[PDB]
RNA sequence: GCGAAUAUUCGCUU
RNA sequence: GCGAAUAUUCGCUU
């Protein structure tokens, strides 16, 4: 099961802002599972703003959008253009997508 | 885009009825592409007593259920339990996971 | 852990 | 279109 999947599934609600708050306290803290990379990563936020289209700045200083990325360097195809990006903050921060990322129990 | 993303994202329901009605009427009638299969269907209806844990008869005469099926035959990992599948009736039907199609313009 | 290339063999409605 | 096997080279926080 996937992030995403976890988002339409544990909790339904119509109102989007509830939506948002109820996803954002249910994910912020738990470890995820990318299927992609034997990695795990703590939730630290989920950023609505941002989607599967959106770019970042590459350690070899290209801009690439995420369904570039998990295309190119993974071979994973982003379905899913309406879902947000997971934060994760280490020690710039790690913007995970949830269809490509599993579930764990975690603190 | 697959079908159970348009599931969640074409209409949003808290009914649940009026969710499984609307879907029914949105997605019926629709050619489908399977991602793992250069082949098209059209969707005749929508088993929502089904998941991809549910089995079927295949032609040799063995049981296997659709989370085995597209694991074995094609390597595809169904992640979503909690959705239905698709009935496609040609000329017994050929059971779709809306996970596992693309979605196209039909009659 | 997911892949990429070349080569050779293969499986595929559900 | 998605893969499987063997072999040889590879890419990988985002």
């Amino acid at each position: 099961e996937t992030v995403l999947d976890f988002m339409f599934n544990f909790y339904h609600q119509t109102e989007e802002h509830k939506f948002q708050e109820q996803v954002s306290k249910e994910l912020i803290g738990l470890v995820v599972l990318t299927k992609y990379n034997n990695k795990t990563y703590r939730v630290d936020d989920i950023d609505w703003d941002q989607n599967p289209k959106s770019t970042f700045k590459k350690a070899d200083g290209s801009e690439v959008s995420f369904l570039e990325y998990y295309r190119k360097q993974y071979n994973q195809e982003i379905t899913d253009l309406k879902q947000p990006v997971l934060v994760s903050q280490p020690k710039g921060p790690a913007m995970l997508i949830p269809e490509l990322c599993y579930l764990t129990g975690l603190t």
